[PDB]
C-alpha cells in the first residue's frame, strides 16, 4: 500500500504514499476497471469534516499545523458552520484551494506550473452585467497580448442550489455551430445545441464557419444574460502552413485563450459553480481534436486532397501524414504571432519532470493514463510508458450538469 | 446489475451485463485506479470449483447444460482430481479453451479472429527436441508461405510444478542484442539479456544487428536445451519505402510471424505454461514500437536525418513525420511481398465492429483502453472514442515471470 510506479523507457521508479491521503473514489472496483469512462446541497454535519480536512492541509503547508492561528481558525469555521450552515474562505485559503484544485487534477498535462496560478477573486459578484465585467478582464489579463498567463476567476459559492452562479458557455470562448439544409454542419459541430440556446435565446448569428460564440451568464438563480465579449478581447491566429503555401486558402483560424468554464471548484466542502480557468494550448488540442475529430471540423481528407495523397487506401496512412502537416501548421502559426502554445513533445517532457518533483517533494502525483498520452504519435512520448496512478484528492475540479437541464425559468 | 458504455464519436451506447461473470480482480480499489500498470503449486482444494465453472462454461457454449454427458463429465473430472490431484482435459474442451483466452484477452485488439484458431495439442510432449519439432510445424503452419494463420502450441501443463515446460524466448522469433563495451547496442535492445543467456548456453553469435534468435527450450523441469530454427522456415520481410529509395539502403528488415512464447495459459483450474500462439502484425507494433522506441532500434533520428527535417526544435515535429513515413515503409514492404499486415485503421476499426457484436451476443467484451488504442494517431482511430471496461474471464492467458529467474538448475 505504498505503492510504486516504474517508467519502461527509463526504469525509473518512484513510490507513492500520497494516494493514502486520498478521499473521493474513482469509480473502479476490484471486479472492474473503469479509467476509460469519460464521466462516472450538502448539509452541516457534511460540511465541517471537509473543513477542516482543508483548514489541516492548508496550515500544514504553511507551517503551521497544531498551531494556535490554526487551532483558533477551526475553532472559527466551526462557530460559522453551525450558526449560518456555511462559511466563508480567507483570501489566502482560497488561492491555495485554487492552485491545489489544478495540482490534483490527474487528466491535467499542465500541471508543472501549477503554483503560478492568478486568481480573481470575484465573490462579491452579484449580477451578470458583473460576472460579465469580471469575465472580460479575465480574458484581457490572461491573454496579455499573445504572452498568456493562467487565471482562475472564482464567483459567488453555491448556497442553496437555486442562486447558483453558472457559465453556460463550456469555454469563454468557442466557434458556433449551425446544422445545414442539406444535413451537414456549419462552424464547430460540437456547439451546436448550445448555438441554437443562444439563438433561441436572442442572438443574432453571423452564420460564418467561426463565429465567436456569445456569452451565457447566469447570477444567483436567475435566467442567464447574452454577452458579446469585445472582439478586440478575443485574440485569434490565422492558420498557414510553413512549406505548404495553399494551406492558408482552407480559411482556418483557432483562438488562443482555451478557458474551460462549465466545472465545479470543490474547496472543503464549499462548491464553486462558476469557476472560469484559463492556460494556454496544447498544439494537439486545436490540430488533432479540434480539426481532424470525425464529430468536429473533420478537414482531414480535404487537407488531404491539397495533399494529393493516396487516399484510397487506409495503409498508405494518408490520415496520418496530413494529420501531421495540420499540428505542424497550428504550432508554426501560433509561434510566429508570438501567441503562447506548447508541443506534445515539450509538455509531455514538462510533465514528467513535474511527476519526479511531486514524489520527490509531495510523496506522489495523481495521474490519468488516459487522458495525459496525446492523442497523436503517443509512444513517442515519455509519458507513454510512465505507470500512472489515479486518484481522487481534495481540493477538485468537478464535472457538473449543464445548466439547461437543470435551471427553471 | 447493468453497465452502460458509450461511444463519443457515434453516441453509442452499450449495457454489460459479462462483467458479472467476473472471477478475477483487476488490481484497482475504489480509491485507487491500476489501469495503467503494465504488470498487475495449486491444491485440489481449489481446482474442482475452478473445473467445475469451467464445464458449465463449456457445456452451456455447445447446449448441453445438465445434460447427461455434462453430469458424468463432471463426476469424471472429480473422481479424477481427488485421485490424481489434477485432471486432464479432452481435446474438446482445450480447443474451447484456447479459443476464449484469445476472446478474453482485453489487451488485443485482433480478437475478431478468435473463433478461426488453430489449435495444436502438443501434450503428449516429453522432450525438448520434441518441443523443437512441435515449434517448427507450428511456425511452418502459421507462416504458410505468407498468408498468415492463427495457431498455438499447447505443451503439458504444470504438475507438482517442479516439472514445467517453458519457452524461455518471449517471442518464438525474435532478433538477437548484443551490448557493446562502448555502451550502444547491436540489434534489438529488448533481447539483450535473453541473448546473454543464450551465448552462455553455448550459442555460437552471429553478432549482427538482424540475426535469430534460437529457441531455448524446457521440457519437463529440466534444464533447456539449444536448437536453431531452420532458416527457410524464418519468413522475413526486407524494409524499403515507397516514395523513398535511400530508405532500403538503412538496412532494415523484419520477421512476418508474431509469435508470442512467454505467457500462461490458464483453463478450468489447469496451468499451460508453455503455449506459443500466433496470428500476424498490425503495423504499429513493427513501425511504431520495435523500430522508433528509444528502448529499441530507434531509427528516428536517422530516418529523420536522412528526410533533411529540421531536427534542432522538437515542435517542428520532425518526430511526428519520420514516424509516418517509416509505419508507411513497413505496411508497403509487407503488402508488396505478400505477408499479412494490418494497419491500425483497419484493425482498431475491425475491433469496434467485434467488440459491439460481443456485447450484442456475449453481454460484454472486457477491453483495455491503454493497450488497444494505437501508440500512433490515437484519435483518429475509432477507439479512442471508445469508452471500454476492463475486467478478468477465464479461461484467460496470463503473464508469469521470466524462466531464468525461477528455475532450479540441474547442471
Ligand atoms: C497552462 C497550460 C495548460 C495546459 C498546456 C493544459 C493542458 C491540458 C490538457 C491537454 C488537458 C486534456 C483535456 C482535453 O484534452 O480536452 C487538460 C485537462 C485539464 N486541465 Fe489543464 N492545461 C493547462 C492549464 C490548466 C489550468 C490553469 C487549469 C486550472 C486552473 C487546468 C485544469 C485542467 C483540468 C481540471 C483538466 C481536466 C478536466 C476534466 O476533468 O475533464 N489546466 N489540460
Ligand atoms: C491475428 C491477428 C492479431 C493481431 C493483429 C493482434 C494484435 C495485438 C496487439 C497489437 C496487442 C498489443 C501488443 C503490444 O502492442 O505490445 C495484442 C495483445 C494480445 N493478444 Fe493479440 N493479436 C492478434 C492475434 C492474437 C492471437 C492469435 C492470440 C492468442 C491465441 C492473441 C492474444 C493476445 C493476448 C493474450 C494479448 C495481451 C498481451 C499482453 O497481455 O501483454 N492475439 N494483440
Ligand atoms: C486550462 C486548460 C488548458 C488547456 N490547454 N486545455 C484544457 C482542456 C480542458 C478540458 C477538460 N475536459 C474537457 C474539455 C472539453 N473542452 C476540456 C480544461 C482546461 C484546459
Ligand atoms: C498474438 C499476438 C499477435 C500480435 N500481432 N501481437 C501480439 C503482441 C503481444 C504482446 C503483448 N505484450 C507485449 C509484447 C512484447 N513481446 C507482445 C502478444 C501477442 C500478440
Ligand atoms: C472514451 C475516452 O476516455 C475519451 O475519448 C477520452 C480519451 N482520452 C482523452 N484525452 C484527452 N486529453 N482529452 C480527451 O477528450 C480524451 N477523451
Ligand atoms: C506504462 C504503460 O502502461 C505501458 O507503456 C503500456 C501502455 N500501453 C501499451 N499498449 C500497447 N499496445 N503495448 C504496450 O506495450 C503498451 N505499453
Ligand atoms: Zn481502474
Amino acid at each position: 500500500r505504498f505503492l510504486k510506479v516504474k517508467n519502461w523507457e527509463t526504469d525509473v521508479v518512484l513510490t507513492d504514499t500520497l494516494h493514502l491521503k486520498s478521499t473521493l473514489e474513482t469509480g473502479c472496483t476490484e471486479h472492474i476497471c473503469m479509467g476509460s469512462i469519460m464521466l462516472p446541497v450538502r448539509t452541516k454535519d457534511q460540511l465541517f469534516p471537509l473543513a477542516k480536512e482543508f483548514l489541516d492541509q492548508y496550515y500544514s503547508s504553511i507551517k503551521r499545523f497544531g498551531s494556535k492561528a490554526h487551532m483558533d481558525r477551526l475553532e472559527e469555521v466551526n462557530k460559522e458552520i453551525e450558526s449560518t450552515s456555511t462559511y466563508q474562505l480567507k483570501d489566502t485559503e482560497l488561492i491555495y484551494g485554487a492552485k491545489h484544485a489544478w495540482r490534483n487534477a490527474s487528466r491535467c498535462v499542465g500541471r508543472i506550473q501549477w503554483s503560478k496560478l492568478q486568481v480573481f477573486d470575484a465573490r462579491d459578484c452579484t449580477t451578470a452585467h458583473g460576472m460579465f465585467n469580471y469575465i472580460c478582464n479575465h480574458v484581457k489579463y490572461a491573454t496579455n497580448k499573445g504572452n498568456l498567463r493562467s487565471a482562475i476567476t472564482i464567483f459567488p459559492q453555491r448556497t442553496d442550489g437555486k442562486h447558483d452562479f453558472r457559465v453556460w458557455n463550456s469555454q469563454l470562448i468557442r466557434y458556433a455551430g449551425y446544422k445545414q439544409p442539406d444535413g451537414s454542419t456549419l462552424g464547430d459541430p460540437a456547439n451546436v445545441q448550445f448555438t441554437e440556446i443562444c439563438i433561441q435565446q436572442g442572438w443574432k448569428a453571423p452564420r460564418g464557419r467561426f463565429d465567436v460564440l456569445p456569452l451565457l451568464l447566469q447570477a444567483n438563480g436567475n435566467d442567464p444574460e447574452l454577452f458579446q465579449i469585445p472582439p478586440e478581447l478575443v485574440l485569434e491566429v490565422p492558420i498557414r502552413h510553413p512549406k505548404f503555401d495553399w494551406f492558408k486558402d482552407l480559411g482556418l483560424k483557432w483562438y488562443g485563450l482555451p478557458a474551460v468554464s462549465n466545472m465545479l471548484l470543490e474547496i472543503g466542502g464549499l462548491e464553486f459553480s462558476a469557476c472560469p480557468f484559463s492556460g494556454w494550448y496544447m498544439g494537439t488540442e486545436i490540430g488533432v481534436r479540434d480539426y481532424c475529430d470525425n464529430s468536429r471540423y473533420n478537414i482531414l481528407e480535404e487537407v488531404a486532397k491539397k495533399m494529393d495523397l493516396d487516399m484510397r487506401k487506409t495503409s498508405s496512412l494518408w490520415k496520418d501524414q496530413a494529420l501531421v502537416e495540420i499540428n505542424i501548421a497550428v504550432l508554426y502559426s501560433f509561434q510566429s504571432d508570438k501567441v503562447t502554445i506548447v508541443d506534445h513533445h515539450s509538455a509531455t517532457e514538462s510533465f514528467i519532470k513535474h511527476m519526479e518533483n511531486e514524489y520527490r517533494c509531495r510523496g506522489g502525483c495523481p495521474a490519468d493514463w488516459v487522458w495525459i498520452v496525446p492523442p497523436m504519435s503517443g509512444s513517442i512520448t515519455p509519458v507513454f510508458h510512465q505507470e500512472m496512478l489515479n486518484y481522487r484528492l481534495t481540493p477538485s475540479f468537478e464535472y457538473q450538469p449543464d445548466p439547461w437541464n437543470t435551471h427553471v425559468w
